[PDB]
């Protein structure tokens, strides 16, 4: 009977509990101890663990399927519930501690927040289909489909907050939740879909158009095959070849050259992102090092870029089209964060998206033959388009940019709803969830080869002209440098949660955001903090003082 109790939390198992939705089966309701902090995660409370399961079946794929949570529940909460988004295809379940992402030591739980995790409706250990390309195979199955999109995320909320309601006899008193990349894509669906099932919500790098990424995936894979050198096992151009690192440090060399000094500082990074955007063009920039063309005017050198790599890398960042002319994602930003280099050590955390390892003799770009090529094919493609995993790539090369991309709209059979439909969250209305107090703080990397930093930028202007004075609720925080919701030549750690708690309790907006780097040795310094800065703002030098130190730094126009 106790509240917040061993007792309580043992008799959670599963009967007095009553779960909202009634298929809910809990396997484990153990009392943990205290952990204390390690080098690389903060202390975590005593607390009440509960995993299990909601609506068990049978897939249409003969599969078994199930909605897996795992909920933590501290003895001494702070009346606050929490949920982190999921990341790839999902499928795993998490220790469920709260990751607030950006390199963070805390976790919600190590903050006392009751904290909730899910795999998304299927399972990477059990829903691997050997003839349906892996672990995404559960797109084989249509309601499976619509837990990956949506209805997981939801059930998941509303059993975490019943068993919140009973463990400790009060509801939460607010909930947030955190993701990025498809956990991002997640949080934005709960703005759209569900807007108050959270107060609170980060959405990083997200994937709100998800089922484009394939289309992305083709056309750059496409766009760069003429300058790719050699075949891979089955005739396909090495796509990884196409780019040395050293051709690639070059380019972000280049890049600097043209677009440092435009935020009025030459420090390695390109705060003026859109002043950088109009004026580099890999045809006609100056490679910095010898002030001559970064584009070979003779054979390819070192301090080069042939003629057809850089007709291959303009294309692929130009963003597909269709026969029509009509652009089927966006295009993304040149920054320099595509390279960048550490010790001895390049930066892979752009070109493993487009282009994969060059010192392999396979395929193994994400967007070639990896998985997101994979989860187009299965996942978003209506009538899926399961296959051998050594025709995907062959598959990407003969990409039809006027009938495959219809696939993501379409529906056939069993598959009731297009990926579109239930993956896609590109909704500007957002009036239920700022009008009753919610909050949404977005962040991209400008260096993100997965989901384009400048599409999510379209989104939020097109979120500014549908709902006027939007900064009021919802503000987006571009970082430069960084890639794929961390790493690169950028201030990619933050702790976004303390300043989404304040947005949504004490309505005090974010004008800036500390942020500091993973590898400050990008720059060849131990450390460096700068602002992150409000769209459309960028951060702008003072003028003296520490370059490393973001005191010396103001949010402002470029
Ligand atoms: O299908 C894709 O293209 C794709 C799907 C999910 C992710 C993701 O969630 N990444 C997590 C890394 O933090 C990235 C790309
Ligand atoms: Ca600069």
């Amino acid at each position: 009977v106790p509240l917040a109790s061993r007792a309580a939390c043992e008799a959670l198992k599963d009967g007095d509990m009553v779960w909202p939705n009634a298929a809910t089966v809990v396997e484990v309701a153990a009392w943990r101890d205290a952990a204390p902090a390690t080098a690389s995660a903060a202390a975590l409370p005593e607390h009440c663990e509960v995993s299990g399961a909601i609506a068990k079946r049978t897939g249409i794929d003969g599969y078994p399927y199930e909605i897996k949570f795992r909920l933590r529940m501290p003895a001494e909460w702070n009346g606050r519930f929490f949920m982190e988004g999921g990341s790839g295809t999902n499928g795993s379940l998490s220790a469920a501690t709260g990751s607030i992402g950006g390199g963070q030591i805390a976790s919600a739980l190590s903050r006392n927040f009751a904290t909730i995790a899910t795999d998304g409706g299927h399972d990477n250990a059990v829903n691997d289909n050997p003839d349906a390309l892996g672990t995404v195979a559960f797109g084989l199955d249509p309601q499976a489909r619509l837990d990956m999109g949506y209805n997981s995320y939801d059930q998941v909320t509303q059993a975490g907050k019943a068993a919140v309601a009973r463990f400790y006899g009060r509801a939460a008193d607010k909930s947030y939740f955190i993701g990025c990349s498809e956990g991002g894509r997640e949080g934005m669906m709960l703005s759209q879909r569900f807007p108050s099932h959270y107060d609170g919500i980060v959405a990083g790098a997200p994937g709100y158009q998800l089922p484009k990424a394939g289309i992305s995936g083709a056309w750059t894979t496409q766009s760069l095959a003429p300058a790719a050198v050699g075949l891979d096992a089955q005739g396909v151009p090495l796509i990884n070849k196409s780019f040395s690192d050293a051709d690639l440090h070059l380019l972000s060399q280049a890049i600097l050259g043209t677009c440092d000094a435009l935020d009025g500082l030459a420090d390695g990074i390109v705060d003026n992102y859109r002043a950088c955007q109009a004026a580099f063009d890999p045809a006609t920039a100056a490679n910095p090092a010898n002030g001559q063309a970064l584009q070979c005017v003779g054979a390819k050198t070192a301090d080069c870029l042939s003629p057809v790599q850089v007709t291959a890398i303009k294309r692929a960042m130009a963003g597909p089209v269709n026969s029509a002319g009509t652009p089927l994602y966006n295009r993304w930003a040149w920054d320099a964060g595509m390279s960048g280099l550490s010790g001895t050590t390049y930066n892979q955390g752009w070109r493993s998206w487009w282009l994969g390892s060059f010192n392999s003799s396979a395929n193994n770009a994400q967007r070639v033959s990896g998985f997101s090529a994979r989860s187009w094919l299965v996942d978003f493609a209506t009538p899926p388009e399961p296959m051998p995993m050594t025709q995907v790539a062959a598959r990407m090369m003969k990409f039809d940019f006027d009938i495959d991309p219809l696939k993501i709209w379409a529906t056939s059979g069993q598959f009731t709803q297009s990926s579109m439909d239930w993956h896609g969250a590109t909704s500007t209305d957002l009036a239920a969830f700022r009008d009753r107090g919610g909050k949404m703080i977005l962040y991209h990397g400008m260096s993100d080869a997965a989901f384009s930093a400048l599409d999510t930028a379209d989104y939020y202007e097109r979120l500014g002209a549908a709902m006027p004075g939007a900064a009021g609720f919802a503000r987006l925080f571009l970082v430069p440098g960084m890639n794929h919701c961390s790493g690169g030549p950028g201030t990619d750690r933050f702790d976004m949660l303390t300043p989404l708690v304040a947005w949504v309790e004490r309505g005090e907006a974010p004008d800036q955001i500390s942020a500091w780097s993973g590898t400050p040795g990008y720059f060849g310094v131990a450390a460096r903090t700068r602002p992150l800065c409000p769209y459309p703002q960028i951060a702008r030098y003072k003028g003296s003082g520490d370059i490393n130190t973001e005191a010396n730094f103001a949010c402002a126009a470029p």
